[PDB]
């Protein structure tokens, strides 16, 4: 199976000038919750933007390149990417937005942080089709002294 972990701030916003703007530690704790011990997928920029393995995770890149870190596992496609997994029941696939949406049709389930923040962006979260979807967990949180945004976490799953 397939899935795709995310945050996304209005208008779909998922970054810019290769990073993320805002902090919210209650996000990074549930992706950490929620990737710990599965493989995760990310494309180059994405690992650039994250500056360091992740920890507890077989960390797979996308590149059309060598490799330049034998800490992590470097792959050329899509279907690479997924085989060099293995059998697990659950891949990751942790982003951006290039990689988004290459792997969308092929996801069974999405784990979407909607953030309540205005953010001038440069990557989008793909246009996926809500009609496919379904909630099956949502989970409110108000601002508070930690997090200074609203969030509601999020699962959808395939109908
Ligand atoms: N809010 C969030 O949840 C979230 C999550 C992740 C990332 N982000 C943000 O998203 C932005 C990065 O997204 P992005 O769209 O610019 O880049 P990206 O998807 O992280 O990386 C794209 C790169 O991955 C490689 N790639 C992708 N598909 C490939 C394929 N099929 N075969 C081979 N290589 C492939 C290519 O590397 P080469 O050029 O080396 O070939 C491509 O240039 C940053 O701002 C980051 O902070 C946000
Ligand atoms: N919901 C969500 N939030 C994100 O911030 C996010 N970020 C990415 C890509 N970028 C990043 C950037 C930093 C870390 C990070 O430092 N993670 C630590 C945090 C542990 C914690 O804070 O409790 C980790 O071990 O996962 C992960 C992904 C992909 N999907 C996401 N999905
Ligand atoms: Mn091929
Ligand atoms: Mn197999
Ligand atoms: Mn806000």
């Amino acid at each position: 199976m397939i899935s795709l972990i995310a945050a996304l701030a209005v208008d779909r916003v998922i970054g810019m000038e290769n990073a993320m703007p805002w902090n919210l530690p209650a996000d990074l704790a549930w992706f950490k919750r929620n990737t710990l011990n599965k493989p995760v997928i990310m494309g180059r920029h994405t690992w650039e933007s994250i500056g360091r393995p992740l920890p507890g995770r077989k960390n797979i890149i996308l590149s059309s390149q060598p490799g330049t870190d034998d800490r992590v596992t470097w792959v050329k496609s899509v279907d690479e990417a997924i085989a060099a997994c293995g059998d697990v029941p659950e891949i990751m696939v942790i982003g951006g937005g290039r990689v988004y949406e290459q792997f969308l049709p092929k996801a069974q389930k999405l784990y979407l942080t909607h953030i309540d923040a205005e953010v001038e962006g440069d990557t989008h979260f793909p246009d996926y089709e809500p009609d496919d979807w379904e909630s099956v967990f949502s989970e409110f949180h108000d601002a508070d002294a930690q997090n200074s945004h609203s969030y509601c976490f999020e699962i959808l799953e395939r109908r």
